[PDB]
């Protein structure tokens, strides 16, 4: 075989599917369908987004290599120059240019589970050494062992989601402070930065040249279709990932959305003030379903442990049969636990029903 | 002294062209009275049903299908090739990094046959790869033979093979293929260019051939360089690592939507086709008048000129971009010595022509 050894035994990323293929495999319409499983915005993207996808000018056209347009408005949005800032096909291109550009084969990474999948899986496709840390029982980050294996196997990076996913706790600064002064490079991911009430620290970069953060539009902004991410990353590093970046992948309709979404401030405050409202609501009605236990979160998703003998992965199945999509991710850290993202309040009501009539 | 990988500190980087906002901006002009052949797109655009599709968009807020399974279908009915031997990337270009992601190890070797598309090269420097560079014949075809001894005494992994080749635009015959075919090696063929041609895609072949890969795209026919789509044909053997490997999600709601509803109109994509064969013809006509340039015969959507007597190939682009007209020249030894015109509209290839004149 022409591939390389350590893909051969590769663990593949387990994606979700969207609405046109669930119909066929749950016998429903789309709209009869509640998805609750992706972190996705019920409410969609301002209403500036599809009139401009409508009326691109130039579809034939390859989109702009260095997202001049967007990264201006970036530096609007968010007070750092936009010689800091780095757009990507959504934020999982940046994770994933990170490590292709500061990790050779064998080199480590330090992750944190339970996280996002992401972390782990674009570690092993690029061939790196994952040093998992395991996160409290309160998901707080063990900052005595990440320093521990920071000395003792020097690895070159650590991914630090904050809220978390799955279960959204925010990481202290001081936690982050006492990390940054390793010799390491962390990437802070605030891909849920919006439903907490906590300022991004996109700023950071320019006094810590081993910190970068990233953000997305897929979640609060409603363009998880579209493939729009970014980030704020150091001079030093910033000059070298242009040069190793794919020219083209974001595409001019990734352009255009993420713009025409900015230009609706209110329209993207009044969306995550509703999925903030539902977040407490929901989490109220899950706290008394008998075999659940959620904890506390800041992002727009809420992570039960399944208790009481109640099969967690038979549990999201029953529920998809019912029509209702959550979460539920099998490897060692997750298998445990399901995640229900904040929808509409219909979505939750129908989620409630669902859970009423198992078993 | 730095986190990034010590191949990546002395790379070389890719030099891509700038779209019509960005020139109007920069050259003080509306795109409108820009002329743009620098980049081989299709200037009459995809077919109408692809705005109304882009328009009327039902989940921009949901993730894609990770495995793309309805323009699969869609492709699988367009090719004759099942769906199973078929993946989608953002463009051709996230295909051509994957499999150099999935097959070279650092310090592996690939074989490129220049002058042809930079992408090659820039991705195997990226992924930290050595070039076996075996250089095309004067008139531009493969060398079969060198290829052939190169392979025994480096070993490489893989070669890419463009048909027709960006930039000049000939095709590879079916022997030299089938002789490179024999080699040890992976063998990926890219058709970019394959419709503007009458020869038929090889996707086919990938199904007798488990060393054989075809790559296709709709960013030059089909209009649609902006959304980021292209395809390939994979054996079996191979389609199962990538799909393990591949990002879930770089192929985005609007690039699946827009090559379905493309493929929806096979009577336009005929007719555009057709009208830029056309005036490839009268292109190549024309720029073989020009005394300092000599154009090459092409079955591709541009046509490649040497530039002759003593004339800068550099400042003529640059020269031709100050009048608002936007050629190829790229900064490389094998390719500076070059420009190449895409094929525009009629009006397109007359203001270039204008402006030739300016300089002459
Ligand atoms: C968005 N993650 C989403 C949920 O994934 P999962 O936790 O259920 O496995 C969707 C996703 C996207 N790629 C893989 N899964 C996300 C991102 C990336 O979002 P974008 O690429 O769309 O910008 C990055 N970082 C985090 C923490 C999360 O949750
Ligand atoms: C033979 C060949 N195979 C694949 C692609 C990628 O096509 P996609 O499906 O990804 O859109 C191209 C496109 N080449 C264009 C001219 O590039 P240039 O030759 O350097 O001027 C534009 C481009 C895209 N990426 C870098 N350049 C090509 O010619
Ligand atoms: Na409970
Ligand atoms: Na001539």
């Amino acid at each position: 075989s022409f591939i390389r050894q350590h893909l051969r035994k590769l663990a593949p990323y387990q994606p979700i599917l969207p609405f046109e293929v669930l119909s066929s495999r749950l016998g429903r319409k789309p709209e009869d369908i509640v998805k609750l499983d992706a972190n996705e915005n019920p409410y969609g993207p301002p209403p500036e987004v599809m009139e401009a996808l409508g009326s691109i000018r130039f579809p034939y056209v390859y989109p702009d290599p260095e997202s001049r347009r967007l990264r201006a408005a970036l530096a609007q949005d968010s007070g750092l120059e936009s010689e800091y800032i780095l757009v990507g096909c959504g934020a999982d291109e940046l994770i994933d240019l990170i490590m292709r550009c500061v990790l050779d084969p064998g080199d480590k990474i330090v992750d944190c589970p339970p996280t996002f999948t992401m972390y782990e899986f674009d570690a092993a496709v690029n061939g790196a050494l994952v040093i998992k840390v395991p996160r409290r029982p309160d998901f707080s980050l063990n900052v005595e062992q990440i320093i521990e294996v920071v000395k003792q196997e020097k690895p070159k990076c650590i991914f630090l989601t904050s809220p978390n996913n799955p279960d959204g706790s925010i990481i202290d600064d001081d936690d982050l402070l006492k990390i940054l002064e390793l010799p390491i490079l962390v990437v802070l991911d605030e891909a849920y930065i919006e439903f907490s009430t906590i300022e991004s620290k996109m700023s950071w970069v320019k006094k810590h040249d081993n910190l970068i953060v990233l953000r997305t539009f897929s979640k609060r902004a409603g363009l998880a279709g579209l493939r729009v991410g970014y980030g704020a990353f150091p001079l030093s590093i910033i000059k070298y990932l242009w040069r190793a970046k794919q020219p083209y992948n974001v595409s001019v309709a990734a352009e255009i959305s993420a713009c025409a979404a900015l230009q609706n401030p209110t329209y993207l405050e009044n969306v995550k003030d509703a999925l903030v409202k539902e977040r407490g609501r929901l989490f109220d009605l899950l706290k008394a379903v008998p075999f659940l236990k959620p904890f506390p979160s800041h992002s727009n998703f809420i992570l039960c442990e399944v208790t009481s003998g109640v099969d967690p992965k038979k549990l999201k199945e029953d529920l998809a049969e019912m029509g209702v999509m959550i979460r539920h991710y099998s490897n060692k850290e997750l298998k445990g636990y399901v995640r229900v993202s904040v929808g509409k309040p219909e979505h939750t009501d129908v989620l409630m029903n669902c859970i009423s009539r198992l078993s």
